[PDB]
């Protein structure tokens, strides 16, 4: 299995927040090129991002990360003086740590997991505006010896959404029998939700691997998670159930049945799907 | 005490979804012989469940599973077309499996856990209104050396019910001072609860016990679940703290207000009680 | 840094209910101290708390304690006869205890770990008038050679609130960089809340801080809590991040634009702050 190197790393990004069709608004790579959710951000402990931001929005607005180190100036609050103007461009720094014991002899725990970034100033000085029009994106921090898969789908529970769509135009995620599959799953908005996924279940904890036979986690398959959780696990794709239209929901009963379902697609390496 | 097995029988069951007074359905392992919840379903990990599902409502029904191993065609749902019309019967097949390193030297997580079936069809395609009248129960699966109780009680928190009741006609569930006993939660529904039980505790991890001086799992007396939530533990009713009357109940205060509790009562050898 | 001894301390405390201006109501040291959260109360594993409860508000209300080993003379609740009318007293006794092993071989956890007390009788037989109006408070027990803090705050999420009230009159606590803090937050209510602090981050297991190599457990800065949930961590202020003005909040949208913040104030040693 692949895995990350160590970290250490300084790396340039620059992200365009853009308007998108129907007043939504996105993070890209390039102009025009916004999506919802934005482009996933993944490093190793250790490294550090400089991540040049373009406001191309018609209001001020900012970058705003869980889980990683970043000090005031890149806070991306108003309070902190860290947000962007209509037509500037401002760059946010994003530094990570392996985990080390400190002189005390107590341990600091490393940054890798599962982490996300939104818009923490449109609409409110809490990025409400922004988070409900589709500044988001999912962050993942490795850990050196992370197994690495080989493909990765991000479900953003956005209130009554995913990704800001209802069934049938919620995303389906394809994969082959047997690939590793990676989620990350984040809420935002106002509600709490149960993440559920049709014939997969993962470990509860940092990797959603089971580390070793000293692993005490629970094996779950539905997850409570509520606005600004982030967790993420790794499958291998029909293992133990074949290939198949698998759904994955949340399995709030209302929330369910007003379209916060999608397809998890397995297929075989011909790409047919039973049904 | 009492430990489990290794696992690996084939078991067979039979399963009847019969309607109830006042327009609920139940699960029953006879004909009118339905329960809410529906019977306990125990295994070990490698056992292999078949279970003829007979329906006799006037509406299609189904059972879907959590956490255990299945293919399409036992997944529940309409859309794999999984589902037995009223007069007919259709076997479910559940398979298990034990912890284990793949060929790739990463290791799958086992099947063992605390667990729940429920209706997929009736109402909705998500089975809403399987659900809310009673069309659930759990399911417990051992790792082979997992201490076994000497009673089990099943708490579901349905909307605003505990088994589709209130108090005052919430269940009792009654045991004497020193014996193992062992709590399911499920939730199910449109609601987030938090379970509490008064005088007992237990470990936030996988069997609720700890697995011994390494295991640093928080231990707790209350938990957030909300709807397909599922965990349990193993309690020493009365360790510590003695015979009682001693509260279960949701402690979302509207909820508990609203007779979302009920009676853990811990008698003597002699069945008395504390007041 | 200091390490919690061993215990098995008798303690002998006084708490007086007392009405507190608007329709309030708290739990004090003296009379007339009474604040909102009560007075944190710590002892380490084995230590018996021996606490005299003064009622001076006008109806009958009661102390009821999570996690702690009591009997059901200290359950808290009027039906099982454990309340203090007005002008009464009565005294509570929790006891505590160290993880070890049963005669049968089995593990029973510890009681340390982050837990509260509360109002079990003023305005509904599960204290939701008492909880409301402000009677509640925090409990840290503390196992043998636990690291110990330099400073604790305590965040109670009681409904849409921070210790009853709102922003901008919500609790600031400040630090200097490098110090060691402890938090404890519990939820209270009606509501579900995600608790998240900018800049900082934790492990999520019994004490907040990384156990060593071998533990596995998710590190996060956003944890969904719900009412009677409580737990808590350690950090050191500032680190990686710097000194600054570091907002909590309760992270659902709307609770963090109706007043649902605070700030984590970490500054320099002499004082002074970025902004
Ligand atoms: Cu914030
Ligand atoms: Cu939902
Ligand atoms: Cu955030
Ligand atoms: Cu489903
Ligand atoms: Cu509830
Ligand atoms: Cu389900
Ligand atoms: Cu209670
Ligand atoms: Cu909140
Ligand atoms: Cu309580």
């Amino acid at each position: 299995p692949a895995a990350a190197d160590k970290g250490g790393d300084v790396r340039n990004l620059t992200l365009y927040m853009e308007k998108l069709p129907n007043g939504e608004m996105g993070y890209g790579l390039r102009p025009g090129e916004a999506t919802i959710p934005g482009p996933l951000i993944e490093l190793t402990e250790g490294d550090t991002m400089n991540i040049e931001v373009v406001n191309n929005l018609d209001v001020a607005a900012s970058l705003h990360v869980h889980g990683l180190d970043y000090d005031v100036a890149s806070d991306g609050t108003k309070m902190n003086d860290s947000v962007v103007q209509p037509g500037e461009r401002r760059t946010y720094v994003w530094r990570t740590h392996a985990p080390g014991k400190r002189h005390d002899g107590t341990w600091e725990a490393g940054s890798a997991g599962y982490w996300h970034y939104h818009d923490h100033n449109v609409g409110t000085e809490h990025g409400t505006g922004g988070i409900k029009k589709g500044l988001y994106g999912p962050v993942v921090v490795r850990r050196k010896g992370d197994v690495l898969p080989d493909k990765q789908f991000t479900v953003v529970f956005n209130d009554m959404t995913i990704n800001n769509r209802t069934a049938p135009n919620t995303p389906m995620f394809k994969a082959v029998r047997g690939e590793r599959v990676e989620f990350i799953v984040i809420t935002h908005g106002d509600f709490f939700h149960t993440f559920h996924v049709h014939g997969h279940r993962w470990v509860d904890n940092r990797t959603g691997i089971l580390e070793g036979p000293q692993d005490v986690s629970r094996v779950i398959d539905t997850k409570t998670t509520g606005p600004a959780d982030s967790f993420g696990f790794q499958v291998i794709a029909g293992e133990r159930v074949g290939a198949g239209t698998w759904m994955y929901h949340c399995h709030v009963q209302s929330h369910s049945d007003m379209g916060m379902s999608g397809v998890f697609m397995v297929t075989e390496a011909d790409g047919s799907v039973p049904g």
